[PDB]
């Protein structure tokens, strides 16, 4: 019904515009608070040292001089008269597969979704290499999403971490639950020179063996499938508060 | 043993300088790899689409143009001829409490860690005289205590240290995750030019007891097992039949 | 015939595009290289430590991960078997005027055009403050320039610093060759305090002496008149250069 | 006299410290506000959307969390009970020559010198052992030549200084800015993942006699005097009938 719409890539971004059509067009109440640029490559940590600013472009459109999760945050906290019961992030101009859900700028937004107690998807678009983007598609998968947590929605202790393919809805084969996975576990550190000589280091390509078997979020996207991976959002592993307990105590 | 150093800060940070001394002091031996700058306010993503200069400043004392987590990545894939068995990330000029963990810098190259099969430790000193000498002893504690008790190998200790003298320490306690932003009220004022700006309000939270911010408060070094994957896998079981059934139609 | 075009905003930018297209339909050869991001805040120096990606969009469109010197430099370097005789940056979502000006992005782009034996325009769009852009009114004003320089060429030594009020094209006055003014003399620091509170540091508003008096680009632009500024390409202050030598030797 | 003294590198910078010594030891009342961190690749603007934090360090040492032009701004609009009658921006640990100096952080700083009515220089150290004393020690001398004979107030130096010891320098020359990047042409290489990257060509250029390179290049002192304002009064006349002519139609 009511959703608040954000991303990383900016309020200017096609990503999150199609994004608020496909939800508007829905019957879904849209929200958008979104960053002023793309902040792909700032920190995703909250501003309390300094204030922020909140232009509005249209109703249900601000623009926000801050992190994605200054902006869901403002939003949920005095900026808007607005009490939405979902938070959509997206849609990413690329992919948040493995390690690189953690840092995400796009999965910030949603992570602090959660904080303040609301269900939270964030949505990205697996682009490579001339092509022309499916943002439309990863809305049409999204609108099913936000409809399908109407009936019955899932605990609030996760958010959902889709990814979509980057083709047409017909291609696509379909949805798989799949966890996060690992490219960069064995990536060798290539070595070249800059052409003043210096000695530069280039981070591996994926290696052999790299996390991305079934069941991972890369091999769905591999095969044309949506991946949808539900992630923490407390990083505290309480199967582990056990163990660090005796160990602790052996220490203390 | 043999213990790889990383921070947020930059190399030249007085956190990162005192904990490689006292792990020096302490029969280990140490390996620095840390950004070249503090880049608090930057990306923790390991830079891909761009190379990474790394220039060496000492024995055992790298400067890197990037990321921690690029320090940690490339210390460990050819950058050095070394293969220490833990990754000490710190000492972080303030504290990672909370939600301020999973956007830590400083977590961050302890994260990267583990990602290539190492135990790791992110050792924060919560200042608001920085006492780093206290943080550092705590550090050379829990290292050798991993020797003979290493750490499963699924989860890095986030370590907060109370910025005082060791002598006040009444101890450590193991805490969760806390959440001082939870209904946050944000506030609003004007600047000088009268445009409208907002401030995110200050600490209804969960700051309570079993939280690390409770911990370090009480002059208790924190100490968070956090995850190293993201993957809720107790909500698998679920997630799944939500998704059968969203694919009939 | 042949332009070359940039910005600051980034590619994605409605100001490029505007621009892009007016020049199209205006019968001129248009090349877009622009940031893949809005870079403003960032330095405008040429990369050289690092190698710059630059991905291409569509044909005549370039995405470049660098700053808008770097999108133009590469354009005129090997990137593009294509010769413009004029760069035309912008156009920028905001103002650039006075002291703002040296360290415009939009600018800087121009300034990489002269650097290379080509003539420069900057344009950008003087907006403020539910208001609607009015990009078209700069471009319109783009067109007309890059038309008038086809016939009478400006001296290769400058470029032009173009500013446009953010209204429609009757309301507008006509065009003032202006200097550039400095808003920011007598601007006293207001010394107010976070919510935590430490002492933080406002820059002053525009004082009661600013210049900013006729002839100024900040007068023209503010009684309606699309402001044009011929700024220098070198720095070097030639007519010091007497004085100085004779300080110099006295020293030497 | 009284110096203000700013940088790019940040106020940690060893080139500005042995700066602000040597002006110390020189006579002169000094006076250091310097960002917080090497800025050197974020914008040179002036700060104000957002405020500005000046944590102070010492006895005339201020930290700022912001661009030298911030910095140099603030010490000079009511941060500081100070009333300088110079500004010395520097020292810079790398050089400032030709296009370079437009996009210089270090020379921002001596430009909001001139825009508040001080005379103002930026002093850099052409490195490719930092010999910051040989810069320093050039510009104790500068600042007093400038006490006698002052800048006219409306130009700025542009000082770069050979990476040598004293004993090495023939003399000071006054340049202009050159053109290395004239028509560089720009090289193709791939990636490890092979996807298509650019680097910026190499030194067809302006770097001949007269210009700033074949100053430090012969160890030579070079002294540019730069421009504080962009706008060419010399086109002025001709852009005006061109501007008038377009008006008509
Ligand atoms: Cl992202
Ligand atoms: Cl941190
Ligand atoms: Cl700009
Ligand atoms: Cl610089
Ligand atoms: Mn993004
Ligand atoms: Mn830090
Ligand atoms: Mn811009
Ligand atoms: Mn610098």
């Amino acid at each position: 019904m009511r959703v608040l719409v954000s991303n990383d890539d900016g309020v200017d971004a096609p990503g999150i515009k199609i994004l608020a059509d496909a939800l508007r067009n829905a019957g879904h109440e849209v929200m958008v608070v979104a960053p002023d640029r793309d902040r792909s490559g700032a920190s995703n940590s909250l501003t309390l040292d300094t204030p922020i600013r909140a232009k509005q472009i249209d109703m249900h459109t601000y623009s926000v001089a801050g992190t994605p999760t200054d902006c869901v945050h403002l939003a949920l906290t005095g900026l808007l008269n607005y009490d939405p019961d979902i938070v959509v992030s997206g849609i990413n101009n690329t992919g948040n597969l493995g390690d690189d859900v953690i840092y995400s700028g796009t999965v910030s937004a949603a992570m602090e979704g959660r904080f303040l107690g609301l269900p939270a998807v964030a949505v990205s678009l697996v682009t490579l290499y001339q092509q022309a983007p499916q943002y439309e598609t990863a809305a049409h998968a999204a609108i099913n999403i936000v409809a399908q947590l109407k009936t019955d929605p899932l605990p609030a202790d996760t958010i959902l971490n889709v990814n979509v393919p980057d083709v047409t809805w017909q291609q696509m084969r379909g949805f798989k639950v799949t966890r996060l996975g690992n490219r960069h576990r064995s990536a060798p550190c290539l070595t070249q020179t800059d052409p003043r000589g210096h000695t530069i280091y280039w981070i591996g390509p994926a290696g052999p063996e790299q996390d991305a078997g079934p069941g991972t979020d890369f091999d769905a996207v591999r095969n044309t499938y949506i991946s949808i991976t539900p992630i923490h959002v407390d990083l505290t592993r309480y199967q582990a508060l056990e163990n660090v307990t005796r160990w602790t105590d052996r220490l203390t």
